[PDB]
Parts: structure tokens; sequence; C-alpha cells
């Protein structure tokens, strides 16, 4: 009975293999059949490729051994080596073209995900180039997805010797019947095979995968589509940073490159980016996911004053300052779309580039109140329901799971009316006191906001509402302006607050403006649409933020 | 009786005036004189320039209104303009151009020290430039040494509207005649005074500040020279990465940039960096300065074997991974020094470059037992001291104040002795119950340390130099590397510890290693010789880091 699984880099893991390259550039310099290769494995266990593996050299130490090696090879051989010959050149793209073989990533994601304790074991070095980098980040990404990294560079010891062997199988604490294990060469697949080990010779992916699901009876050939990787909060960096005396502001954040700054909605979370968060930080960015004023581990002062615009974008504007940002990215949903518009309008010395999910930019009407243009729409009505103070509050904390429940849910989910909701008297009127668990979450990510809203609730959220007037006064400064930096507006097919229809005059103050279209999703796009967001977002930032 | 000091931007805090460039423009297009100077200031109060400098209307908006001016200009003018005329052009090169009037700023920043409310009063616009960075930054560095920035484009005012200046004696909370204000266009200058302000017409910054001293009784002229920008502990962003479940490490970052990962030594704090942090971010880094396990906010487990040198590389391996850094400049002082270079030695691609104040590179000596390496020299007696658990904690533990103030002394100030500190029963026992206070450190930097190590005290700190053996044994598994990636050493010519003749046989390790040599700085380096230490570290990183 099978409980763990444990991968090989190169040739499983990793493609194509860095191996298969010496073979390659011999056929390419018409070299003598297997020349390079011989060089390569030279003294064996005592050669120059042993104490690389085993960490006793580095790579930059190892280049001028395989170099002597590929000399004495050609003196038994009786062939010579063409002018402009460099180990290093060979090596370098070798690494470079290897990448992720994301088929048999996901299938070691699968069984992670039912219960495996997964492993890589990898015969490697330690990789002192200029470019050695590439490698690192490879590495960086490979990794996260495994409950262990084992290197032989690093444990001293090395595939084929037992050793190594009976150290994995303590490092899983599993015995050798429990554990499959594959790799593409014979030689090191045969001591695991010798303990009892199920092993897996891989040559082509999809024969590998077709064993490994026969072996153990779990489907990763022609699954559905895997979501894109999501954050567990306790293995995020946490950050704070005081904007004001009575005001901190948390985030979370992940990567390197220019800033991302993601702006949530209402009544969300950093945790709302959490599909966002690992693919923009693996596409070259760094993240920095908000607790908006008012939310989580983030200050939520009473009065409603500290929630209009006006003050919320020069605390943003503090915060850039304090992290010693001279500019971020603004991607914002919902209530955080808001902002990142005004950001622009107000501060586009500090915004490099501006994104928003479902919000549309709609200039202020001067000849029209706040209050009026919300009777120009029904969809709005929900908006004069949370202008009371303590009303929404009361019956949005009077039960937090079923709250998050009943807003969190796909476009044909919906347990709930924004219509007449002051006539009915709430937004839960017509819901069940048990709402069933949306397609788009899991019980313990209901779980989250619900701890997350325990410490402050719903009052400083709900004052972002409460600013109307403030906030119109304050937007027809900007009336003659026009927003001229890089923008993206991101509209959802089946948002019936935030229609896609509200954004077609957006032109006339971006005559820039970039778009994004997602058919069948709702309010939520973050976690409705993730693979949809993640690729149109990561190729605007490619283009235009960069 | 002044108390408050306000300062132009152009022409004043930023050189040379933006101004300037137009009649520099004029007479080196050979066009006549005064038209594109006219052309700027077209249609007065209800003219483009005062709407660009209301806020009304962004640069980018306003740049073809300039350039219908010029064409207006030139009706009237009869001469004609040449065809490669690009207003945009002219201005983002004047922009670019215009660099801080150091010797102004300094004058603010000893204004300020001595209790002065400082503040920076401009016209200025709404820059949405695709190059609009670059004054983000020159802004961004500015503002934080001054108490208010107040910019007409955001308060909708302009200079030389009267009621800009009673909006910023009332930002001051101060009286007109307790104000000196310093500006280079004389027609702001007036409403100022008639308000009854101490003015000063600012042609050439040395007149300007002899004016300035004469009227506050403050020297700002051939004073010596200022030590680099200082940390406050409260205006950080504070940041926390979980390294194992009992293991929590705390950093300070700031700016954005190549990674450069900053490591204290023995007894410090990330605090320890408070000269380097702000000029390292000011010179184009993302810095992360730790609280290296076992001190201040980062977990401090009682176990010896917590804190061997394997386990401490392993952990800010991990910090790496869960911030998302494929790699980091690695920075270290002491105990920091020698985890940086293993860092090199075990984890060559994870590190971008390394660096080390004090602490050499000495390789282990597989025939010497560590003990017997210590019992070599004199001046590692202390280090005997420290192996007894308890003895050196009660104390250091004993009165924090007095360790602080006893330890932080500048080469010449020294108390203590080194020596036979095992036959003296203590490193206190030659040195006074109240020490003086350091030329190094102010009392409320010593109070710093102190509250930080009120929380896990010196059992933690004092753990690094409990695992010499276990230390040794892994040393030895790298004694055929070399470091091959870019490396610095920086030496202290009065450390009596860490002596420079320590490093001299480095190059057999690290080929390539460049140097930094810092004359009359003791051990502290960090804080002996800021300015120097920055200096070398800066131009380090811009060529080999970068
Ligand atoms: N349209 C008004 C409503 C609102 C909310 C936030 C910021 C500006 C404005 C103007
Ligand atoms: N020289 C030994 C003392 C020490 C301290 C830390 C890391 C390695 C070594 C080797």
């Amino acid at each position: 009975t099978l409980r763990a699984a444990v991968f090989d880099l190169d040739g499983v893991l990793a493609l194509p293999a860095v191996f298969g390259v010496l073979g390659r550039t011999e056929e390419a310099l018409a070299l003598p059949r297997g020349l390079l290769n011989d060089a390569f494995q030279k003294g064996g266990p005592e050669g120059a490729t042993t104490r690389l593996m085993k960490g006793e050299i580095t790579l930059s130490q190892w280049i001028p051994l395989m170099e002597e090696n590929c000399r004495k090879c050609s003196e038994t051989a009786k062939v010579c080596l063409p002018k402009n010959f460099s180990i290093k050149e060979i090596f370098d793209k070798a690494i470079s073209a290897r990448k992720i073989n994301r088929p048999m990533l996901q299938a070691a994601l699968m069984l992670r995900k039912k219960g495996f304790t997964t492993a890589i074991l990898t015969n490697t070095w330690l990789d002192d180039r200029a470019e050695r980098d590439g490698l690192a980040q490879l590495m960086c990404e490979l990794k996260m997805h495994f409950d262990f990294l084992i290197e032989s560079c690093q444990v001293g010891m090395v595939k084929p010797e037992p050793q190594i062997y009976k150290f994995l199988l303590d490092t899983l604490k599993a015995s050798p019947s429990e554990v499959v294990f594959l790799d593409d060469i014979g030689a090191n697949l045969k001591p695991a095979r010798d303990l009892g080990m199920v092993t897996i010779l891989v040559q082509d992916t999809d024969t590998a995968l077709k064993e490994l699901e026969k072996v153990t009876g779990i489907q990763l050939l022609n699954t559905p589509a895997p979501l894109p990787t999501s954050c567990n909060p306790s293995d995020m960096s946490h950050g704070y940073v005081t904007v004001k005396p009575r005001v901190r502001l948390h985030f979370v954040e992940l990567g390197s490159g220019p800033a991302v700054c993601l702006c949530h909605g209402f009544p969300e979370s950093w945790y709302s980016w959490r599909y966002q968060i690992p693919a923009l930080a693996q596409a070259g960015y760094r993240v920095l996911a908000m607790d908006m004023k008012g939310y989580g581990e983030s200050s939520a002062p009473p009065e409603i004053e500290e929630y209009c615009m006006e003050v919320l974008c020069k605390e943003m504007v503090t915060f850039l300052d304090k992290l010693g940002l001279s500019q971020a990215v603004f991607i914002g949903h919902d209530w955080g779309g808001m902002l990142v518009w005004y950001m622009a309008l107000f501060y586009p010395e500090r915004v490099r580039a501006v994104a928003s999910l479902n919000t549309p930019f709609i200039p202020a009407n001067p000849n029209m109140s706040p209050l009026e243009s919300i009777k120009a729409n029904p969809v709005f009505d929900y908006q004069l329901y949370f202008q009371e103070p303590g009303v929404a509050e009361a019956e949005l904390e009077q039960n937090l799971s079923r709250t998050f429940k009943s807003l969190f849910r796909a476009s044909d989910e919906s347990v709930l009316s924004m219509h007449k909701v002051c006539e009915a008297g709430g937004l839960f009127v017509n819901s069940p006191e048990e709402p069933s668990l949306s397609r788009m979450v899991t019980e313990e990510e209901i779980q989250f906001y619900v701890q997350q809203f325990k410490k402050s609730g719903f009052r400083g959220p709900l004052n972002w509402y409460r600013n109307m007037e403030r906030n119109w006064k304050w937007a027809c400064k900007s009336l003659g302006r026009k927003i001229l930096i890089p923008a993206l507006m991101v509209t959802a097919e089946k948002d019936f607050v935030l229609v896609p229809q509200m954004s077609q005059h957006m032109e006339d103050w971006i005559p820039h403006l970039k778009r994004g279209h997602i058919e069948d999703c709702g309010h939520w796009t973050q976690m409705d649409k993730p693979t949809e967001v993640n690729q149109i977002l990561i190729k605007w930032l490619d283009s235009d933020a960069r």
C-alpha cells in the first residue's frame, strides 16, 4: 500500500535532460559516439563528476576537470576537438534549455492532494556560475510543491550508492513497499527495487504516468485542468507598515521584480488574491497583497471619515513612502478597483500602471447628487441599506459562516437578491440559515474569512460606502483630467452589479485603455476564474508594466 | 522668535531650476529673448500653466496647450520655430537634469534637528509622463526629511495667491513671525512678507544660507560632515516569516531593486544597520535587515543545537523560499559575516554576491580541534567564557544598559579587556557600573537595544558560540571548494579581535576577492564609520551585484 512518491529532477521533473545534450553535441559536432559521455563519467567513483555530485567541489571548479577529460578521451579516440570548444557554453545552454515537465509536476501535485508524501531525489551540483540564477529559479519553483528535496551535493551521497536510498527512506519515515520511485536512469532504479520499492523507468512522460496511475489507483492522466497554486497563510511573509499614529497596514509579500500592489474589495481580504499571488511572483513580479484599511490584520478605526477615498489614497501613498517604493502597479477589484482609478487620477507619479477587475471608471456627475445617482440604478439599492450605521453590521456579524457562504457564490449558484433589499429589510431575508458550500470555495477557506472578520467585524468595511458626498466633492476636482498612464479594464460577463456595459464610455477618459473580458464570470472574479485572471494580468504586465 | 522653516523645491531644494531651462533653450536655439518664457505664462490665472499648477489638468494634457502657446507667441514675435521641436523633450531633460541641492537639504536637516518644523511649499504638477518615476524618486527622497510637503496641484491653490500662505500657516500651526520662508521667485516671497513672515530671496545657495544662519542663529554653513540618514524603528516596514513550526524570522524592509540581505553579529539587532538601510535603498536596492535567530522580534529557542551554522544557513534559505527570492546579496558583520561566507560555500545558487565587515573567511583546520584553534589565539579567550551555559547570560542580563554602553564603544574609548576574561571571571570585572555614553551612540539608541534584549536575553545569542565542534565538522565538507561568486572583504584597522591580518590568506580560497579597508575603525564598523561603509558597499554593489 503506497503513501509516498519520489521523483528524479533530470529527465523526470525537468526536460530535456541535461544528460541528453552530451549525445546531441557529439552528433551536431560530428564527434565519435559517446566521447563527451566518456569524459563526463571518467574515473567513476573517484572521478571529477562524482566529487561534483557529492559536493566536494563546485560546478566552476569542475568545468576545467571535465575539459581535461575531453582531451584524454580524444588521445585514446584518435580524433580532434574543434577550435571554439566550451564545456561551459554547452552546459550553460543545456541547463537554460531545461524546463519543468508540467504534466509530471501535475501528477506529483495530484498525488500530494490525495495524501501522498512527495519528494525530489536528485544527483546535482553546487552551481556558482555567473548564470546560476536560472536554475535557482527552477529549483525554487519546483521545491515548494514537495515535502522534501534531497540533493546529492547537500547530503554528500550519490545515486546509485545504497546509503542515499536508506537516507531517503528514513527522511520519508516509510517502508520501501509504501514508496513509488521514478527515474530515467536504470542504474539508479535498481537499488530502490532491491529494497522492495515500486520503481518506474521514465522514457516518455505518458507511459511513465500510465504506469504511475495503474500502480497508485489515482487519476493523473487526462484529468481536468488544475486550479493555479493557492496560498497557505502561515507560509507567507507578513508585512506591517504604520501609515499614521493610529493606522497600521498589513500585507502579504511574494517575489522579486517590479512592485505589484493588490487591492481587494468588499467584504474581502488579501486572501481573495490567493490564486494570483504565486502566479504573478512566478511571472517576475514583487506582489504586495494588502489587507485594506478596516480589514483583517490592518487597523480598523470606528469613524466614518477615516474611510473617505482621499484619506484611503493618501495612506496608500504613505505606505509606498515607508516601504521606499517610488512606484507600484495598482490592481484593484470592487472597492479596491475604485481606489485604484483614484490613485491613477491623483497620484500618477506613484502608479506605474493601473488595472481593475469588474469596477469601471465612472466620472462623478457634477449635476447629480451621489444619492440621486444611486436612484438611477436598481442594482445599487443595497448601498442605501449600508448607509445607516449598525443595521448592516448586525445582519453581517450575526452569523459569519452564513454571511460568506451566502455571498461567495458563482453566477448560477446565487441564493440572494440585490433588489429591494431595504424593502426586504436585509440581504439575507430570502436566504437559508445553512447555505450550501459553493464550488468556488472549500470549508477551510470560508473559515479563514470568518477568523479574519472576528477581529474588527463589518464597521470599517461598511464605512467605505459611507462617504458618498465627500468622495463626490473630491472626485469633482479631477473632472478636467484624463488617465494617460498604462491602464487595463477587466470585465466579468455575469457580474450583475458591476456589469460590463457600465465600462462602455471609459475610452473618453482613458483613450489608451486596454481591455480584458471574462465569460461565465460572476462578481468574485479572482476565485471564479483564477486561470483566466492570471493569464490576462500576466500578459498585460509583461507588455505595459515591465 | 522662529520655529519653522519653509522651502521652495525648484531653485531652492532642487537644482538647476526647471524654469532656467526655458531661457537656456531660447539662447541655444537663437530664439527671441523671453519667447518660450511668454508661452509658459500665457493667459495668466486662467492660462494652461495655472490650470496645471492647480491640478485641473495633468502634465501630458498640458504639453499640447504649451506647444500651441509657443506658436501664438511666434505669430506676434514674427520669427519661426525650427523643425524638430519638442516641449516634451525640453521638459523631460530639464526635469531629469534637476538634482537635490545637497547643502540646502543639510541646512533644512540641521534646522529640524534643532527643533524646527520644516516644510516644502511648491508649485508643481500631476506628472503622468512615461518618464515620471525620475521625479517620483526625487520627491520620495526629499519628502522623508520634512514635516510637511504642500504641493499646489494637491491643494488646488498656487503661489502667489494669498490663500496658500494662510493654508501653510494653518498646516504649520505657527504665527507668521515664527516662520522663515525661502524662495527663488520674488513675486512668491511678497505675500509671505505681507503676513510678517521672514523671507529669503534665493539666488546662490551660500548667500541664502548666510542669510538663513544670521536670521536663525544656528550654524548651517561650514558645519562638520553630517552622519548618513538613520532609521526610526516605528517608521519602518516590519516583516515576519515562519521558517519552521517553532521559528519565525523578523526583518525590516526598505527600497526596490536587487535583494540585499543584512546579517548582524553578536550581540546586535537589525538596528545595527540603521545608517546603511536608507543609503542602500536610495542607491537602488531592496534592503532586508534581519533580526538573526535569537534576537529581537525573531524566535529565540533555548536549545544550543538550534544555533549550529548548518541549521542557521538552512533557515536563511527557507527565508528566501518563503519570500519568493531566488537570490539575494548577503552582507554580514561579526557572526553574520561568518554565516554569509558559509551561505556562499553551501548555497552559491541563492547568493548573488557576498560581503563581510571585519569577519574573515578562515577555512576549518582538519588537523586541529576548534578548542585547540581558540588556544592558538589570546584574542578568542572570551569565547571559552561563553561556553558554560548561564555564566555569560547572568553577567550580560544583570544590567542591560551597562552591557551595551560598555560594549558599544569606538577604538579609543574602550573600558574593557578581552584578555584572561575567564581568569578575571567576566568581561565587566574592570568596568564601571555607570559607563559613559560613547560618541558612536545616543542614550535613545542604547535604550532601543535594552528593550530588544528584554524579550529573550542572551541565551540564543550566546548559543551561536556554543556549536564549535558541530560547525567544524560541517565546514570540513567544504575544504575542497572555492568561493567563486562576487565577494568583498572589508577590514577595520582598529578591530583588536577581528584584525585585518587574519584576512591575509583569503585570496587562496576566494581568488577574485575584492577588498575594502577602513582606518580608525573599531569592531562596530556600521556605527563607527557609517559614511565609509556605505561608500564601499554602494560602489561594490553597483559594480559586482547589479
Ligand atoms: N461617483 C462618486 C462616487 C465615488 C466613490 C469613490 C471615489 C470617487 C467617487 C465619485
Ligand atoms: N573554523 C570552524 C569554526 C566555525 C564557525 C562557523 C562555521 C564554520 C566553522 C569552522
